[PDB]
DNA sequence: GCGATCACGTT
DNA sequence: GTACGTGATCGCA
């Protein structure tokens, strides 16, 4: 039974209460300079539903959503903020944004529209925005009559839905967790994703010119080595080339094929000359397509910078994720990928890119949550944590620990921090499953309050159904009763993770919105870029750099109080490159 | 035009 | 063994 509302030709009084729920819709994927099709107030008053020209252009209107008194109600508030600011107009008063009180509520929804986040408390009086919009080439905004209607009815839901969302969110003590970190991060994104990164396109266009050239060299001499040509890049035509013609041993397959992984590959590089070219030519061809072409196709052409869309309620721990482009995996291990950082630089002449990075955090965290003696100290000491792992596992001392003791000390310590696996491990460091299994009790040996924690969270997590991160992020795992061997063994590993890196995530996020207060008070021009998981990245003038560098690592330090103390590594260069 | 696979980049 | 996003190929319209 359809649902009534003023189709407002006009902006009204009435329209602009202290309280209400505001639907500002962009149907556009990626927002930035998007148009927004349409709005939808509900409030005491009633339901309106205004064209955008129209209230767009009314100074009332305008005001009204610049007011911090006059409090909304949103779902997807980011979407809408910078929507807004590219068109010259500032949002504020959102004080309950229903996507993110969803995502907090339970991650694994996956609730990516109202509907979904509605159907969560028996509302189903709204359509999802696929059903209205349709998807793919065949998506597309509906008549007014029609858009009219679901904006109202998505406006109508949030109205509803914001009790029950804070009450259930209350008695899970996540009040706090949405109100003051998940929402007024929302907003730090906003001007992140808004101001946009620099990139000297230029340099890109030159590195792909050279990658190119050699990757053909690659490519060719690839055909030589097969004694033919075939389509290096298909997975099923090169298992052709290289498990027959060559007749190279199959040391492992996927599930359609033989898998041609660079894993796999390194370990038949001794067998013929042409793995080696594979590997090189998988290397080149990857920044290539990904980074070099990707890139490139995404900055705008009139600025030169690239707007990124992070996602702030997708993954299962608390994370970020980032999108269009994804700058959180922007190549730094490998040299040559690298240089891919060199095309990111300051948005303004003068100034210089700052970067900061939590080291280990991870592992701190987990030292704190386990209160593992040997390992807190070991932090307490600012010990080369892989080393003193070497030491411990292997019984010897430090000046024993050879490279390669600490390199499968340091594969342990990721392994530990992921959900530590005998097979896991195994297959991570080429070894018997055994002989993993017996580098792990020798960890427990050694730090047995990791081992405590470990058995203790998986245990927590079958009665309760739950983990829960330092700021009270929750994750559920009803896996960790299946009977299944493997999918439960899957809900123990998360178990033993989610908190680690959880909480991790939980105050990096902290350490952002404590930043910006920072940089404010002290009126500083610098800004936040990016994060990735565990570092933050700044530009500001050269001027503020030696500022920066005391204030920058004081407030990530500071974020949260932990038994170990947080450790931050900085440096700050002409480009991202250089901000090593 | 789409979606399941494959691969590989980050933490 | 965590947690992600993107690109080339290929089976099917
Ligand atoms: O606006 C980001 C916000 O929107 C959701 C809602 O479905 O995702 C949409 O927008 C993303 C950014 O363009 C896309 O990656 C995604 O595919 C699209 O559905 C939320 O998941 C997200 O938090
Ligand atoms: O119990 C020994 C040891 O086994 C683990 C393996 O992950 O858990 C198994 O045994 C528990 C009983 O103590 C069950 O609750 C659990 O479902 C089963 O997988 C460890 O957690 C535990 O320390
Ligand atoms: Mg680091």
């Amino acid at each position: 039974a359809k649902m009534a509302f003023t189709l407002a030709d006009r902006v009204t009084e009435e329209m602009l209460a202290d309280k209400a729920a505001l639907v500002v819709e962009v149907v556009e994927e990626n927002y930035h300079d998007a148009p927004i099709v349409g709005i939808a107030v509900v409030n005491e008053h009633g339901r309106f539903f205004l064209r955008p020209e129209t209230a767009l252009a009314d100074p009332q209107f305008v005001a009204w959503l610049g007011d911090e008194t006059k409090k909304k109600s949103m779902f997807d508030s980011k979407r809408a903020a910078v929507a807004l600011k590219w068109k010259g107009i500032e949002l504020c008063g959102v004080s309950f944004d229903l996507l993110l009180a969803a995502y907090l509520l339970d991650p694994a929804q996956g609730v990516d529209d109202v509907a979904a986040a509605a159907k969560m408390k028996q509302y189903e009086a709204v359509r999802p925005d696929e059903a209205v919009y349709g998807k793919g080439a065949k998506r597309a905004v509906p008549d007014e009559p029609v858009l009219a209607e679901h904006l109202v009815r998505k406006a109508a839901a949030i109205w509803e839905l914001e009790r029950p969302f804070l009450d259930e969110l209350r008695r899970n003590e996540q009040d706090r967790l949405l109100v003051e970190l998940e929402q007024p991060l929302s907003s730090i994104l906003a001007e992140m994703e808004f101001a946009g990164v620099k990139v000297d396109t230029k340099r890109l266009e030159q590195m792909g010119k050279e990658l190119a050239e050699q990757l053909g060299t690659v490519e060719q001499r690839i055909y030589e080595l097969a004694g033919q040509e075939f389509n290096i890049n298909s997975p099923k035509q090169l298992g052709v080339i290289l498990f027959e013609k060559l007749q190279l041993p199959v040391l492992k397959k996927t599930k359609t094929g033989y898998s041609t992984s660079a894993d796999v590959l390194e370990k038949l590089a001794p067998y013929h000359e042409i793995v080696e070219n594979i590997l090189h030519y998988r290397q080149l061809g990857k920044l290539q397509s990904t980074y070099i072409e990707g890139l490139l196709k995404v900055v705008r052409p009139d600025t030169k910078k690239v707007h990124t869309i992070f996602n702030q309620a997708l993954t299962q721990t608390g994370r970020l994720s980032s999108t269009e482009p994804n700058l959180q995996n922007i190549p730094i291990r490998l040299e040559e990928g690298r240089k891919i950082r060199q095309a990111f630089v300051p948005s303004e002449s003068d100034w210089l890119i700052f970067a900061a990075d939590y080291s280990q955090i991870e592992l701190r965290v987990l030292a704190h949550i386990a209160e593992d003696d040997n390992l807190m100290e070991a932090f307490r000491r600012d010990l080369d944590i892989h080393t003193k792992t070497a030491m411990d596992i292997f019984q010897v001392s430090e000046d024993e620990v050879t490279p390669n003791m600490r390199r499968q000390a340091k594969a342990v310590n990721f392994g530990i921090v992921y959900g530590i696996s005998d097979y896991g491990l195994a297959q991570n460091l080429n070894i018997s499953r055994k002989e993993a299994a017996e580098f792990i009790e020798r960890y427990f040996e050694s730090f047995p309050g990791v081992k405590r924690y470990m058995e203790n969270i998986v245990q927590e997590a079958k009665q309760k159904g739950y983990v829960t991160t330092l700021l009270h992020r929750r994750r559920y795992l009803p896996d960790i009763t299946s009977r299944n061997f493997n999918v439960r063994s899957f809900a123990e590993r998360m178990a033993m993770n989610t908190p680690i890196q959880g909480s991790a995530a939980d105050i990096i996020k902290k350490a952002m919105i404590d930043l910006n207060a920072r940089l404010k008070e002290e009126r500083l021009q610098a800004h936040l870029l990016l994060q990735v998981h565990d570092e933050l990245i700044l530009e500001a003038p050269k001027e503020e750099m030696e500022r920066l560098c005391r204030l920058v690592p004081e407030v990530m330090e500071q974020a949260v109080t932990l038994r170990v103390p947080l450790k931050v590594d900085y440096h700050y260069g002409s480009t991202w490159y250089d901000a090593k």
